């Protein structure tokens, strides 16, 4: 018994976790196989100009108490790329993979290259995620871990003026309409995840909260409208179908569990709370629940 | 910036889990060199689980009577004996992946990462702390007993928890990896509530100051208090009392951002009395007691 926000264990990713240096700029890099991923920016003081005019020497990369020697460089969109002279005997079955909002991962927050904490986060509608970075985290990595494959899926590059962070996927790609630059850059509105916002619902339920619950069911039509005037992402079908096993489980139809959120959106929780909760939880998806229930180990 | 409930890297502990079987039971242990450390009541059989004998259990098992894997690997036992509830299961082979490591006793009030895991294998990494009533808001199913809570400052990791059980209420109980439950809770299946729970005043007060260093205002007051008008206040809310041992400890925070503790304490007692009129603080719209002074300083 008992509900938990819950990350990933760490230990494949830990053993990846190197310092990067270009100059004065240091910060995190990724030792998969002989190569080593880390944020363009550290070459910053054009991105194109500025790397043709360095050499493989201009990099120090240390792996504990170990420099590890660079012996190529190349770029991938807003990733580094450091081929070096030694592949990491650590290296944990992985592939590199892009998410979704709404999905969540687990974040291993890195300073200089050394492993500092892990939690567990969710992509936001806005394509930024609420985590924690102090100056020198740059280059941290998230990761989902599913039987024994590591799947990373995230590397933290900057901190946005609201407090939330902006990154890429492990090809370069930004998550959201951001640049790595010193520049204006500002995060959108942000919505709540409606999806897992209903898993977590469920979650209360088979943990034993179930004041909520009421005799009433709706339509996908009537609630996507309350759900625009709060600003909660539309629910789609999918979104149903993927509640499925939760619905089967508990007994509660989804629809009949929107109705429960459409009156806790309409009235507020009247001083009571869902899993230790007076907010509404939206960064549990679906699978989060059922996989905490069911004990899945890696 | 931001501020999570953040947990330590578990890498370290993953390479110390197993699994012991005994009987028809199995469970977690923890390998560090060449000792596994468990649950005791692993020997326990379906008969006997309101009142068992340990010792009279234990003489009748022998070495080979304990099942120890590690991964896919099968450790010999070569040797067993008890201390308070933990039961202590020496091995042929010392652990390579050990970590420098040590034993504490925490006090109410502290945090620990824990590594919940079945069978011997993790599922997942969390934050915890103490509460005052000596019981733990986990997340352990059936088979999770011999998870361990740490916390790793530094290189050196400190084992602080062992799970052992789950009270009617949902909450969770443990020992020490010396093997003294937490509280006044015994490794029996009879009836066993936790006391009435209260809130960590300490902690509150540090998470208030993580606010300010976050840029948050917005609760503060041009009041003070005196520590005990403050206890008057705050045990009519359950919390715990504040002793000067706390205002000592929040001093740090304190000068940082030159905000007086009994100051701070003012404002509290203003939130408990108003609420938060619609906001959060550090995103929760509730007053958050799991981060301690120590925490928040790591953190921030
Ligand atoms: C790092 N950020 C921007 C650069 N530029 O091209 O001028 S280098
Ligand atoms: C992630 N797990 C296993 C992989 N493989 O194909 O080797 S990728
Ligand atoms: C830290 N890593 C990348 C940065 N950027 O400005 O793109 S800052
Ligand atoms: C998920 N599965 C079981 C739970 N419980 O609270 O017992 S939570
Ligand atoms: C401690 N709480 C918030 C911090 N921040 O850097 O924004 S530090
Ligand atoms: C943490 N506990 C013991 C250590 N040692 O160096 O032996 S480090
Ligand atoms: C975890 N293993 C055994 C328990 N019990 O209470 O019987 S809890
Ligand atoms: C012996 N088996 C289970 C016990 N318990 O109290 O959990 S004692
Ligand atoms: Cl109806
Ligand atoms: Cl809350
Ligand atoms: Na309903």
């Amino acid at each position: 018994s008992g509900f938990r926000k819950m990350a990933f264990p760490s230990g494949k990713v830990e053993g990846c976790m190197v310092q990067v240096t270009c100059g004065t700029t240091t910060l995190n890099g990724l030792w998969l196989d002989d190569v080593v991923y880390c944020p363009r920016h550290v070459i910053c003081t054009n991105y194109e100009d500025l790397l043709i005019r360095k050499s493989n020497h201009n990099f120090l990369v240390q792996a504990g108490n170990v420099q590890l020697r660079v012996i190529g460089h190349s770029m991938q969109n807003c990733v580094l790329k450091l081929k070096v002279d030694t592949a990491n005997p650590k290296t944990p079955k992985y592939k590199f993979v892009r998410i979704q909002p709404g999905q969540t991962f687990s974040v291993l927050a890195c300073y200089n290259g050394s492993p500092s904490g892990v939690y567990q986060c969710a992509m936001r509608p806005n394509f930024t995620i609420k985590g924690s970075f102090l100056n020198g985290s740059c280059g941290s990595v998230g990761f989902n871990i599913d039987y024994d494959c590591v799947s990373f899926c995230y590397m933290h590059h900057m901190e946005l003026p609201t407090g939330v962070h902006a990154g890429t996927d492990l090809e370069g790609n930004f998550y959201g309409p951001f640049v790595d630059r010193q520049t204006a850059q500002a995060a959108g509105t942000d919505t709540t995840i409606t999806v897992n916002v209903l898993a977590w619902l469920y979650a209360a339920v088979i943990n034993g909260d179930r004041w909520f619950l009421n005799r009433f069911t709706t339509t996908l039509n009537d609630f996507n409208l309350v759900a625009m005037k709060y600003n909660y992402e539309p629910l789609t079908q999918d979104h149903v179908d993927i509640l499925g096993p939760l619905s089967a489980q508990t007994g509660i139809a989804v629809l009949d569990m929107c109705a429960s959120l459409k009156e806790l959106l309409q009235n507020g929780m009247n001083g009571r709370t869902i899993l230790g909760s007076a907010l509404l939880e939206d960064e549990f998806t679906p699978f989060d629940v059922v996989r905490q229930c069911s004990g899945v180990t890696f």
